[PDB]
């Protein structure tokens, strides 16, 4: 049953004798939370330049159904963050972002806006040009041109595309009352990575475990059953617990991976 599966994966144990890095004094500013920290063995290392701990963002790669390292689970950037976020889109070469969260939810803020809503930022050697914002039901869909100002000599030939997936369709409060919103969001991030091929997915909420794992699971389990029709919600949740803390948080998000599922399987009819 549901609850005895939710209560086996609240047993899963961090591992903190693999969070040294996230754990380093110079680091910690750097989190958002404390019991949320990557685990050594899959934590996103960005290069240095000086700089003792510049290797560092709260990021992990996550394994999808089919490749290692599909997703990057990160936590919203923070204004001191910004910078590394973009490096790390950069440096690991992601042309999608999945946003789960508003930069703000009930007072609180939960993302600084690393993006510019018109024109242009610049965040550290990085520029972010918005070409594009298309609304579509609960997605906002914006795609950036990004450039590397560093060396100036190659700057021409370092322009990327990066497109954000703005999901607007999660409540402030519990979860979605629909699945179609998700469904819908998974299947516009999985016609991108057709064209852009074996490149991470970057996705983030607040502390980049509860939405985020919620997204990612579905996204793996829901090709799991394209693939084999194998039907498990538990070994694919358990999976990601394993991989960074507390991915699929609470039992009302687990309850709506079972929905989502379910409601994949009836527009697969």
């Amino acid at each position: 049953g549901l609850e005895e599966e939710f209560r086996k994966l609240t047993n899963v144990r961090i591992m903190k004798e693999n969070m040294r890095t996230g754990n380093l004094p110079a680091n910690m500013k750097k989190n958002r939370y404390i019991q949320i920290i990557p685990y050594d063995f899959n934590r996103v290392i960005l290069s240095m330049k000086g700089q003792e701990y510049t290797d560092y963002i709260n990021a992990s790669f996550i394994d999808g159904y089919r490749q290692k390292d599909y997703f990057i689970a990160t936590q919203g950037p923070l204004a001191h963050t910004v910078e590394d976020f973009w490096r790390m889109i950069w440096e690991w070469k992601s042309h999608t972002i999945v946003m789960l969260t508003e930069v703000q939810e009930r007072e609180q803020d939960k993302c600084y806006q690393y993006w510019p809503t018109e024109g242009s930022v610049t965040h550290g050697e990085i520029t972010i040009e918005i070409k594009n914002d298309t609304l579509s039901e609960a997605i906002s869909i914006r795609d950036f041109l990004v450039t590397l100002n560093q060396p100036q000599a190659r700057q021409e030939e370092q322009v990327r595309v990066v497109r954000q997936f703005h999901f607007h369709g999660w409540p402030d409060i519990g979860i979605p009352a629909e699945g179609k919103g998700m469904i819908d969001l998974i299947a516009a991030v999985q016609k991108q990575q057709q064209q852009t091929g074996n490149h991470p997915i970057t996705v983030h909420c607040s502390a980049g475990a509860g939405r985020t794992g919620t997204f990612i699971a579905l996204s793996n389990i829901l090709e799991r059953v394209k693939a084999e029709g194998l039907l498990d919600v538990f070994q694919a949740v358990k999976s990601l617990r394993l991989q960074r803390p507390h991915m699929v948080q609470t039992l009302e998000q687990y309850e709506f991976c079972y929905k989502v599922v379910q409601d994949f399987i009836d527009i697969f009819s």
